[PDB]
DNA sequence: CAGGATGTATATATGTGACACGTGCCTGGAGACTAGGGAGTAATCCCCTTGGCGGTTAAAACGCGGGGGACAGCGCGTACGTGCGTTTAAGCGGTGCTAGAGCTGTCTACGACCAATTGAGCGGCCTCGGCACCGGG
């Protein structure tokens, strides 16, 4: 859980063209961001502890 | 704010129903006295199911606002009560008759009871699939 936020800005200093998710929140926000994600090309990397 | 006009008590009385009280019967009970059985109390002790630690989110709670529901006032209508008269079958108790609940006597098939044998059921274990959970329409 540290370093969710560092990955999240490695990725977007680096490869800027994946679509990043960040799973964190509590459940309301958890279900939120579930919510029609399993479309496809919604995110490209998750990033979860 | 009275008073006929009813209705409801209150008190007394008596004699016929019913508690109340002998008189003896006895047969079903009530207890005493040996002998035999037996299941649960008591002490351990192995083993699960409680009661006790720290987090996570989900529900309880607090507030707000207005909206629809409770409760009170009021009035219209009709039906439910009360009284009077007519009617009916309900209460009484007197007689007649027999049907079967009950007591009784005899003979008997069914079940408790006891011993040996057998497999139906149940604890246990594992594999698996019906539905819990979930996110998009």
């Amino acid at each position: 859980t540290s370093v969710m936020l560092n990955w999240e800005m490695e990725l977007k200093r680096w490869c800027p063209s994946f679509k990043i998710l960040t799973y964190y929140g509590a459940q309301k926000e958890r279900k939120l961001k579930r919510q029609g994600w399993t479309k496809p090309n919604a995110f490209h990397v998750c990033i979860t502890s």
